[PDB]
């Protein structure tokens, strides 16, 4: 017979970021904004083996692009038959450049995500049979297996982190913080502290697409197989909030647009610069622990200062960025930070702005 909905435990931020970031509306609009047919790849309809033909056409099309094979034509046909995309019942494009070809990499890869919380949802037997369930929204924040925290304007590292995004953002249209809670993923804790020797850790942005925040709440900063970009196959963050921000896909609602970014202690240690372009990068050279792509500007390092997470000094930058006179001429105008080992990071602080 009935079972009773138990009241929900959540603050009024967290029961927000909770309905925002496992809304199905959310998920279609991002398969909307990545050009997926949403009518015929509904939500409940993805799967695990669908995304994995799809990786497996556009490793085939990889192939073709560096015979008497099929063409690009025939080879892109067949993704699309995979992954059925909207564009007003128009043919698609062939997958005939890097670029694109990586593009459509990160679309299956933020369509994975969206699939692995489609897949967290599901309803569980011992669920079936309890005689009362939480409320929704405690169930789905218990399902993330991630504790968070909201944090008030007199935490310790409040104003530390409201000056990062400040003096660090955009200058003219600054996002602005709403709210922060902090991130406690245990599970990431083990493999972190095998980094406590490694030195030079630093907090650092990572901004996404609303539609992998569950996961990444489930199962901290991955890099996966077909990831990549301008400094190769790792987790990328940056230093300047603007740069970050650049990779926030927000969402309306109401009358504003609403975005989360992350901030990650970073075990870095022995840093490698670069100032061109390495999309082949795996890993940094021998002796090095990360790739640091510096840019043209850095936040004034002579106003870093730091936070103490898990008794451990973490650098904070507080500055607006200046010009590096040495990195002058680099292929980048923001710095990219990369680490290739997944432990290196460990998520400490979620933020909503607007
Ligand atoms: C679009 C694919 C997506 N990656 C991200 O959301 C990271 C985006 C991002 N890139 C950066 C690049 C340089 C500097 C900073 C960033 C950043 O903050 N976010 C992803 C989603 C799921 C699994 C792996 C990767």
């Amino acid at each position: 017979s009935m079972k009773r909905v138990q009241p929900c435990s959540l603050d009024p931020a967290t029961q927000k970021l909770i309905t925002n970031i496992f809304s199905k509306e959310m998920f279609k609009n991002t398969m909307a904004l990545m050009d997926l047919d949403v009518k015929k790849m509904p939500l409940g309809k993805l799967s695990k083996q669908q995304i994995a033909r799809g990786f497996e056409a556009l490793e085939a099309l990889e192939e073709a692009l560096k015979d008497g094979g099929q063409s690009l034509e025939e080879l892109s046909s067949h993704f699309y038959t995979v992954i059925p995309h909207n564009f007003g019942h128009s043919q698609p494009p062939p997958i005939n450049s890097p670029e694109l070809l990586q593009a459509k990499k990160d679309m299956l890869l933020v369509l994975a995500d969206i699939e692995l919380a489609q897949a967290l949802q599901a309803v569980s037997e011992q669920e079936k049979t309890v005689e009362e369930v939480p409320h929704p929204l405690d169930r789905d924040y218990q399902l993330l297996k991630c504790q968070l925290q909201l944090l008030d304007s007199g935490a310790p590292e409040y104003k530390v982190i409201q000056t990062y995004l400040e003096q660090t953002g955009s200058n003219h249209r600054c996002p602005t913080l709403q709210h922060i809670w902090k991130v406690n993923q245990e599970g990431e804790e083990d493999r972190f502290q095998a980094h406590s020797k490694l030195g030079n850790r630093k907090l650092l942005w990572h901004g996404t697409n609303m539609a992998v925040v569950a996961a990444i709440l489930t199962s901290g900063l991955r890099i996966m197989p077909h990831s990549g970009g301008r400094v190769g196959k790792g987790i990328y963050f940056a230093s300047e909030n603007s740069k970050s921000a650049g990779y926030v896909i927000g969402m309306k609602c109401g009358a504003h647009h609403v975005g989360y970014m992350f901030l990650g202690e970073v075990a870095l240690g022995r840093e490698h610069h670069i100032n061109t372009d390495n999309p082949s990068l795996k890993s940094p050279p021998p002796g090095f622990d990360s790739v640091i792509a510096r840019g043209h500007t850095e936040p004034d390092p002579t106003q870093d200062t730091e936070l103490e997470l898990d008794g451990q000094q973490v650098v904070v930058p507080q500055g607006q960025p200046v010009p590096c006179p040495e990195f002058s001429s680099s292929t980048f105008s923001q710095s990219e930070y990369l680490i290739y080992q997944e432990s290196q990071c460990r998520l400490r602080y979620l933020l909503e702005v607007h």
